[PDB]
Formats: C-alpha cells, sequence, structure tokens
C-alpha cells in the first residue's frame, strides 16, 4: 500500500460512529421529529447525540430556507 493510500484507510476509521449518525440525523423526515427518530436508535451514546445534534440543526438550515 502507498500511504496515500493508507491515509485514505486510517481516515475512513477516525470518528466513523459520528460519521454515520450525524449523516442519518441528517437526512429528511418529515413523518418524524429529530427526538421520535432518535428514540429508535440502539447504537451508542455517541451515535444518538450526533444523529441528534445533526438532524436538529439540518432542521434550521432548511426551515431558514422559508
Amino acid at each position: 500500500m502507498l500511504q496515500k493510500k493508507i491515509e485514505e484507510i486510517a481516515a475512513k476509521y477516525k470518528h466513523s460512529v459520528v460519521k454515520k449518525c450525524c449523516y442519518d440525523g441528517a437526512c429528511v423526515n418529515n413523518d418524524e421529529t429529530c427526538e421520535q427518530r432518535a428514540a429508535r436508535i440502539s447504537l451508542g451514546p455517541r451515535c444518538i447525540k450526533a444523529f441528534t445534534e445533526c438532524c436538529v440543526v439540518a432542521s434550521q438550515l432548511r426551515a431558514n430556507i422559508s
């Protein structure tokens, strides 16, 4: 492996939880509030906080666009 490819791999594993959960929280779901969706999460606290923060902030953004 080239070092370029090594860093690529190391990066993918850094903060992965925050990464997927934040992204998930940020994707729309007009059916449900951030708290309703967050309630169903069965991953850890790191995940729940990131999901919630990202959902809430992304919702404000989309609201400020009105």
